[PDB]
């Protein structure tokens, strides 16, 4: 009831990558039951970023995933209070990122607060040299544990040279009130940068995601 067929969000991120501090502010919109959303982000401090935007893009919205009727939606049920999440991203070349997020609702608008710390990225690696070209489509394997939902993703960034750059994502999602827990299930997702200015200080992105049962 609280999550309408069309919803907007506002987001603020404070982060650091290999010690370079930055801030991002943005706004987004989408269709939570259709699984689609777009966001427009601006770098407000530390721009232009000396690293790939692709590290940031998965940190900007779990209310917007399409679910079949028989899978309870952990995220939508958590409103109006909302949910938190905490993530580690471990990259194949030793780069590591921790992210924490709070999702709440104010005056009918979703409010996202993100903190990000990335370290140990090789100075000549694809992240610090901006050689990545977006994420491959992915499948997050979600499972319940003790009132929280945990997710694992094998993620891959495309490289400008045609190669790939792999990461493991581990996330815990925590509703702020009791909800009906789903069984373990999968979320298929595609995230794309759809526009940007020359130095990626203004960036638009789009995500489509849909939950489904595992086939085994």
């Amino acid at each position: 009831a609280v999550i309408k067929e069309f919803m907007r969000f506002k987001v603020h991120m404070e982060g650091s990558m290999n010690g370079h501090e930055f801030e991002i502010e943005g706004e987004g919109e989408g269709r939570p039951y259709e699984g689609t959303q777009t966001a427009k982000l601006k770098v407000t401090k530390g721009g232009p970023l000396p690293f790939s935007w692709d590290i940031l893009s998965p940190q900007f919205s779990r209310a917007f995933t399409k679910h079949p009727a028989d899978i309870p939606d952990y995220y939508k049920q958590s409103f109006p209070e909302g949910f938190k999440w905490e993530r580690v991203m471990n990259f194949e070349d030793g780069g590591a990122v921790t992210v924490t997020q709070d999702t709440s609702l104010e005056d009918g608008t979703l409010i996202y607060k993100v903190k990000l710390r990335g370290t140990n990225f090789p100075p000549d690696g694809p992240v610090m040299q901006k050689k990545t070209m977006g994420w491959e489509a992915s499948t997050e394997r979600l499972y319940p544990e003790d009132g929280v939902l945990k997710g694992d993703i094998k993620m891959a960034l495309r490289l400008k040279d045609g190669g790939r750059y792999l990461a493991d994502f581990k996330t815990t999602y925590k509703a702020k009130k009791p909800v009906q827990m789903p069984g373990a299930y999968n979320v298929d997702r595609k995230l794309d940068i759809t526009s940007h200015n020359e130095d990626y200080t203004v960036v638009e992105q789009y995500e489509r995601s849909e939950g489904r049962h595992s086939t085994g």
